[PDB]
């Protein structure tokens, strides 16, 4: 019984275009959510040439008609999440009276600017997420609840877990009396939007019809379980982290989407079994834009890979795809796509979770004809060519999942919804 | 599609009876499985005369015809899980061929002597729960694969990992050397029973129907996100974690049972709204025999809070209850169950997350009249007194949520199936 919640999911290693789907969906929410992760991805939403960022907020905020959500499985750093939306305050009114349209879950943990700063510090041996994350499972960080309470036992807290840190990262530059000074200024703005989140989520869920949207971070292939450990983020970016994160059961998630790019990319190092190092790769590179925009590198690209696709699916259950950038692909000639992995010349079912065997698979691929003509006006599936359509037909077959929306440039008309 | 799985779920603070549960369900169960937890709770099954004991395996294992599984979301203690099979076939041929009927997902975290270790001085500051997943959210922790790859590679990370506790507790005496060597040795035994534990599931999710049964560890209220943190464990004791502990989707979860004790108890210190530290808790002590079997201390025992139960429900969507040690409750001429809270003298909706905060909440109790009989000997709804009756239908009404099952003692026969 009650409203169930729409999941968008990347499907992949992270930028397979999830902003562009949720751009879409959030326009006639009425309740928009992050589950899971921190504010480490940034995303621009353009409204009258006006360029806003989100990182921790979900991007969906910037419908007026919507709530944001934060649940208990996200992680909060506080100087952060005000900068972020003051910033986007100081840009234009598209987040006029934003402060009334957040609401936090209390059960959410506080990331600390020594857990920051441990982050920097680890990877020398920086949005802190791993160190929230070692925290929260030790059961020494703090959560919003804590915060908003009696600011004595959290400040009594607050300094135990902060000398443990100073204590054993001697250079860590650490300022506990400022940090918790700046806490209590922090406190008082986000008081009003704390509230209990298992409580608020279970009324919209069993009051009247709602539109309720779940905006994943992160990707399934980045999942702390599921993922390319240890070349993961330290949450649960899969679909079970939906119901963990936001304390709803199984019964209420409806549909889940998966966006999926129509070839793969990957930011950091890590095993990438249909990496094109070389001249496709390059060309997917060029065609896609695909480097960091707050750092400028660019990313490994390759083939479209159905053997982890369909992993990701085991897990996740998608109800139907999103499929992204397929104009990227206008460009070549023939397509290859992963289709089966070999190990030690033979076929296996499954794939390697060690990243060093994975390293190791012999990827199997079909090649498809290419349309080579440029796709990106096209509005509606029928006028698609052949080979393009047969692209996607090809996706939907393997994988027994149906293409609902495909992509095929960066703007918002730039999309064909099949259904 | 495909199959559904079972889940029981305890769902206050534990000991409500899960096990009891489980015995009766594991009987025609074809896959039984473990998706969260680490070994921290001993259980006992007794078949004819001889006394099993369980901690990581799942209980279920005691039948013969099923395969049991232990997911990724798992942590698993080597020395202890061989000690724990090895001892069950010590005493009896309950057992006899465990290694072909137990398969370990090749995702699961290893717990380390160093973690169990730590886990001691942490506490003067011990099964290395917290340890453990603290390494997991850390990206620092060891997996099963990794142990059953090259073996180079996993003694390196090891030491590394080793090396860190080492340098943080100067005091931890820790045998890098001489558990690698005992590893090597478990790591023979161990490799043919890991497996790619994704791909595993989803071929019994998928293929021909099978009844596959997920027994919950810990319970609601000691859930890392959802209990009275920080006295809780440290992973997803709800349903959100069979999703994520065993890489399968919400639409393969099925019947989803709550296990519910007629009052409460708790082990440890924490919030406890309806604890009753007097001669009704000294009562319910006694005859529900409310002490560690391990350690011998009492419980802290209380009412049945249905505010507590309603708050679980929320979060796992309970299909039906199973209400235990009904019998315990023969003796009282009155019973008050807690049906809502009140703080600073105001009716609140919500359970608060701060753990300061609901110490202070005054339950609000409606009292039951007793039936006064012994009703250890009924075996259908029929036979139980009015009273008796009643109290299950109070439960029932207020969360709407129907009994499935109603214990009324220890033995196999001694429960009550609705339907
Ligand atoms: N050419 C092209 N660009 C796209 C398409 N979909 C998304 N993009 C661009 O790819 C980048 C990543 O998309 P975004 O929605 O931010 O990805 P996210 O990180 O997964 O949310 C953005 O610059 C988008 O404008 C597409 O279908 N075609
Ligand atoms: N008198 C009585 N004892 C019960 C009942 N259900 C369980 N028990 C006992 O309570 C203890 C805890 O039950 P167990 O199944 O091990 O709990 P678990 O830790 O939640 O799995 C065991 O000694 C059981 O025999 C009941 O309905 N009546």
């Amino acid at each position: 019984g009650g409203n169930r919640v729409t999941v968008v999911l990347g499907a992949q290693w992270g930028d397979e275009g999830k902003g562009k789907v949720v751009d879409l969906l959030a326009q006639d929410a009425d309740i928009v959510c992050r589950c899971q992760g921190g504010n480490n991805a940034g995303h621009t939403v353009v409204v009258d040439s006006v360029e806003y960022d989100f990182h921790l907020l979900p991007s969906g905020i910037i419908n007026p008609n919507v709530t944001a959500f934060i649940g208990n499985g996200v992680v909060i750093h506080l100087p952060g999440l005000f900068e972020e939306a003051e910033k986007n305050v100081q840009k234009g009114k598209g987040l006029e009276g934003w402060e009334k349209r957040l609401i936090i879950s209390d059960r959410a943990h506080i990331v600390f600017d020594f857990h920051q700063a441990a982050d920097g510090i680890q990877e020398q041996q920086k949005k802190g997420i791993g160190p929230v994350y070692s925290s929260k499972a030790a059961r020494s960080g703090l959560r919003m609840c804590d915060l908003v309470s009696d600011f004595d036992g959290f400040s009594e807290r607050f300094k135990v877990l902060a000398n443990q840190y100073k204590s054993i990262y001697p250079t860590l530059e650490i300022d506990i009396e400022g940090e918790l000074q700046k806490l209590k200024g922090y406190m008082e703005k986000i008081k009003p939007m704390v509230r209990d989140g298992v409580y608020f989520l279970y009324e919209a869920l069993h009051g009247p019809p709602k539109k309720i949207l779940v905006e994943g971070a992160n990707a399934a292939l980045l999942d702390i379980d599921f993922g390319t450990y240890p070349f993961v983020t330290s949450s649960n970016c899969t679909v079970g982290g939906v119901c963990t994160g936001l304390g709803m059961p199984p019964q209420n998630v409806g549909e889940v989407y998966g966006v999926v790019k129509a070839y793969t990319t990957r930011v950091g190092i890590g095993a990438f079994p249909t990496e094109q190092d070389n001249e496709i790769g390059e060309l997917l590179q060029t065609r896609g834009r695909e480097f960091g925009v707050t750092t400028g590198r660019k990313r490994r690209c390759g083939w479209l890979d159905l053997v982890l696709l369909k992993y990701a699916h085991m897990i996740n259950g998608f109800t139907a795809l999103a499929l992204t950038k397929l104009d990227i692909l206008d460009m070549f000639t023939e397509i290859k796509v992963g289709v089966a992995y070999k190990l030690d010349g033979e076929i296996i079912p499954h794939i390697p979770a060690n990243q060093e065997v994975l390293n190791k698979v012999e990827v199997q691929y079909k090649t498809l004809p290419g349309w080579n003509t440029d796709i990106s006006n096209a509005r509606a599936f029928k006028e698609l060519p052949v080979n393009a359509q047969n692209y996607v037909r090809f996706i939907e077959d393997e994988l027994q999942i149906p293409v609902k929306w495909i992509g095929v440039g960066k703007s918002r008309e730039s999309m064909i919804q099949l259904f």
